[PDB]
């Protein structure tokens, strides 16, 4: 009965995606680009393996997509999207780990800062200028530091990249902690640890 | 300790290329085309997380390329190897299943003609003798046949498309039946089991 093959090929992918999830957060955590890239990409195709998601593999599916687009974020998308790859990353946040308000709003305000101090960073002012407009007396600070090619002002030393991935981390470091005991992970841990 | 946690994450590898596998022979013998297509290119992602392999996953990752080169047989490729999807699986075939000789001559015999017939059934002639050229009194005959766009020849429908198919789906159920009992299939099938 391929109904009965069907439900036991939608269980292990979904064990798979928590697996894939969980090492993606871990590669972005340590700082494994290569590694991070090769989990992105398995759990986009594992992914397609899934046509209905419960609230729980919604919330597993757009962590993912978050954290593809903030490693991206200083890097074919601005033709589909029209948009920075930071602005993407904002949009996924805006829908996504809201009960905590607090580190919330953190992440969100470092996201947007940061969506305009990656193009000066590059050289793209008049871009810089484009994502600040799409996203918003302190809009004319903002416009004038833009302007002014202002890109190591006070402002931006506090709302810096640094400042972002570090409030990133951290929240990434409860996604690892609460997905540390799916099924294929601590299946995986026990062989190893009979070895040994 | 990333030593132990790069380990699970090589041990989970194994399983999901294993179940991936298994996954892919019975989307090939069911004939469906879109979920092959999509547990291929899970497959293809899946094996770049792994960096050394051993016999048996050697194996298992040379059946998942003949019968992805088996199912594009009638579809940039060209340009990169210079040969047809067909000739391909006849080259990863020439290098696995050998110790049941009958069936494996069997197999690599109906590609062969087969890698000429698909390109004449596609109305391309001169891509039909390229390919003949490069594969290959017999030769004589099959040339002429060739030569005058004889494409229902009593020959061909011996060595025939469906025949091909068929030789190969048997040997797929043979895979099918030594990886039903991998890891996640089996713990796959018991939630399912259980639910009902
Ligand atoms: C849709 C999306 C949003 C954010 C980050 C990545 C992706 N994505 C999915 C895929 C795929 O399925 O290949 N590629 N890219
Ligand atoms: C990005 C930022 C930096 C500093 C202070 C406030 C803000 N900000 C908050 C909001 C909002 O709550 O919408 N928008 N912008
Ligand atoms: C190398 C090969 C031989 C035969 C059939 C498919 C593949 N392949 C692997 C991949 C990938 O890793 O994406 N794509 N294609
Ligand atoms: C493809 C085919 C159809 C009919 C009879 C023989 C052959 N063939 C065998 C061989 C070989 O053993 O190399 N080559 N070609």
């Amino acid at each position: 009965d391929a109904g009965l093959v069907a439900e036991a090929e939608a269980v292990a992918a979904g064990w798979m995606l928590d697996f894939l999830c969980l090492s993606l957060c871990r590669a972005f955590r340590d700082g494994r680009s290569e590694d991070f890239r090769r989990t992105r990409n398995s759990a986009e195709a594992i992914i397609h393996g899934l046509s209905s998601l419960t609230a729980c593999q919604l919330r597993t599916i757009y962590i993912c997509q978050f954290l593809t687009r903030i490693a991206a974020g200083k890097t074919q998308f601005e033709n589909d999207e029209r948009i920075t790859p930071l602005e993407s990353a904002l949009m996924i946040w805006g829908s996504i780990e809201k009960e905590h308000d607090k580190l919330h709003e953190e992440i969100q305000n470092l996201i947007k800062i940061q969506a305009i101090a990656v193009c000066m960073e590059n050289g793209n002012f008049k871009e810089a200028e484009e994502v600040f407009e799409r996203i918003f007396p302190f809009k004319s600070k903002l416009l004038m530091i833009i302007s002014q090619k202002d890109t190591f002002h006070s402002f931006f030393q506090h709302f810096s990249y640094n400042h972002m991935m570090e409030k990133i981390k951290s929240y990434v470091n409860y996604v690892l902690s609460e997905k540390s005991s799916t099924f294929l992970m601590k299946a995986a841990a026990k062989v190893v640890e009979s070895k040994r």
